[PDB]
């Protein structure tokens, strides 16, 4: 089972120029990249780098293209300031959770 006592899946959304958007899993909400620096990653594994960096301790193993697109309002396009504007939609990357054997 799952924790139900958290909103959501950990998650990555990116839009080139825009700062990384991730999934606060405690309210549901998009959060800002963490360092307020990041902006989108063109390989599959650095996107699972950047899983792992703003999930350090989730023990994120690998990551998966999402099935629904979405759309974020106001996106961050620097600093961590600058971010009033038009919706975006996206869709994003689910940071997957491995069993260790
Ligand atoms: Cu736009």
């Amino acid at each position: 089972d799952g924790n139900a006592g958290l909103l959501a899946e950990p998650q990555i959304a990116m839009f080139c120029g825009r700062l990384n958007m991730h999934m606060n899993v405690q309210n549901g909400k998009w959060d800002s990249d963490p360092s307020g620096t990041k902006t989108c990653i063109d390989t599959k594994e650095g996107i699972l780098q950047y899983c792992q960096e703003v999930y350090p301790e989730l023990q994120i193993t690998n990551v998966v293209e999402a099935n629904q697109p979405v759309t974020i309002q106001n996106w961050c396009k620097r600093g961590r300031k600058q971010c009033k504007t038009h919706p975006h939609f996206v869709i994003p990357y689910r940071c997957l959770v491995g069993e260790f054997v």
